This record gives C-alpha cells, sequence and structure tokens, in this order.
C-alpha cells in the first residue's frame, strides 16, 4: 500500500481534517462548500462523539464530494496493536459508512502519524488503495496552542501542492483559521481539492470508495455502545 504526503498536481492544495465528525462540522463544510473547497476528512468511530450520531453530517459530507477516509475506531496508538486488532479498529469503520453510506473507505490516516509493516499488511489485506500523511502542521493541536492568527499567518507561507494537517475537533480552527486561509490560498492561484485528486488519482468521488449495498436507515444498530 502506497504511502503520500505530499499532491502532485500542480497548483492543487489539500485542507485535510482529523478526529471529526464533531459539532462543528456543519459550520465547517458551509465555509468550505460557498467557496466550493473540497476537504479531504479522516473520521474516528468512537471518539469525540459516535458516528452514528454524525450521520446527516456524514451524508451531507460525502454528496457533496469531500473525501471521507477512515481514522481507525477508537484513534488507536497502531503500533502497539495485533494484526487481529487493527483489522478490527478499521472494519468498525468501514461497517459504519457501508451502514450510513453505502460503501467502504479506500484510504486511512493512521492516528498520530504512527504506522509500521503491520498496519500496512492489514491495509493491503482488507483492500486499501493507501495511506495518506501530510507535509504540513497547522499546529492546531500543539500545546501550547498558536494563536489563530499565528496558523493563519503559517498557512500564507504553506506552498503550492501542500497537504495541511487540522483537526475539525478545534472550534478556532472552524471558525477562525479555515475562513481566513480559504481566500488567502484560493486568491494566491491554489485549488482547494481532496487528497485523492490533488495525488492525481481520480477527481470523481465515486472512485474514492468501494459500493456495497444501498445506505441503510437509522435502526438500533445505529450505536457506539
Ligand atoms: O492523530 C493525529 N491527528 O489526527 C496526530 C497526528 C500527529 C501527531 C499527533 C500527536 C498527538 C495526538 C495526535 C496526533
Ligand atoms: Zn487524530
Amino acid at each position: 500500500v502506497p504511502v503520500y504526503d505530499t499532491c502532485t498536481v500542480p497548483g492543487s492544495f489539500a485542507l485535510t481534517f482529523d478526529d471529526g465528525p464533531y459539532g462543528f462540522s456543519t459550520r465547517l463544510d458551509s465555509t468550505l462548500n460557498a467557496a466550493n473547497a473540497k476537504g479531504s476528512f479522516f473520521i474516528n468511530g468512537q471518539n469525540w462523539g459516535c458516528i452514528y450520531d454524525y450521520a446527516d453530517v456524514l451524508l451531507e459530507r460525502f454528496n457533496n464530494g469531500h473525501f471521507i477516509a477512515s481514522h481507525t475506531w477508537s484513534h488507536v496508538h497502531m503500533n502497539q496493536g495485533t494484526y487481529e486488532q487493527l483489522s478490527h479498529q478499521l472494519e468498525l469503520v468501514e461497517q459504519a459508512m457501508i451502514r450510513i453510506l453505502g460503501v467502504k473507505p479506500l484510504y486511512m490516516r493512521p492516528p498520530y502519524g504512527e504506522y509500521n509493516d503491520v498496519v500496512l499488511q492489514v491495509l493491503r489485506d482488507r483492500g486499501y488503495k493507501g495511506l495518506i500523511m501530510w507535509n504540513q502542521d497547522s499546529g492546531d493541536t500543539f500545546t501550547p496552542t498558536p494563536s489563530s492568527a499565528q496558523i493563519i499567518d503559517s498557512y500564507r507561507s504553506f506552498p503550492e501542492k501542500t497537504i495541511s494537517l487540522n483537526h475539525e475537533i478545534k472550534d478556532f480552527t472552524v471558525d477562525q483559521v479555515i475562513p481566513a486561509v480559504i481566500p488567502i490560498l484560493q486568491q494566491k492561484g491554489f485549488s482547494l481539492q481532496t487528497v485523492p485528486e490533488c495525488l492525481g488519482l481520480s477527481s470523481d468521488p465515486a472512485d474514492w470508495y468501494v459500493r456495497v449495498q444501498e445506505p441503510g436507515t437509522r435502526d438500533d444498530s445505529w450505536t457506539c455502545e
């Protein structure tokens, strides 16, 4: 399975968001959509909320050409797990996306950016097409944490083909950083693309997933208990 950390499409720029969805996701997607900007979202199953409580956000996200990929169910340190536990950690997210969206993800980003040969083998065995890292960090989860003004200023010097790490669980990333940096990046000539598109893989959203069955209706299996 290939590991990617940089776009290849001239002029592209990938805004990426980990650990979501969260209570600010509708705001964040509204801001992206109003600018025709596409985000890449590496979601959790049970971490900062249960993925099934976010089904409506996920469906809006899915149908608006945003890229949805796995960040594992529980946000585990994957270098610490057995093959089986990692298969389970991925599987649970696949299951939720199958129930809510009808599809399986084909990509993932490891929690903490930590991975090893076992992770890569599990991904290969489960049909994944890539492990997505990044090449610039917003710093929105550093501690102590930079100000929004500092983060925005960092973005003024991130170059073309950046894959930028952000976390949708941070209110200031959603409400201050991203509304400021979308115009900065678009006005200087960058095209705010999903990761697969900026890698020269497909720009068709249907190519980022495997269709499994029709989307389900909410029932009592839509739970993280
Ligand atoms: O999982 C992460 N971002 O989504 C993450 C990526 C890179 C470094 C980290 C350090 C502490 C906690 C999390 C992370
Ligand atoms: Zn994370």
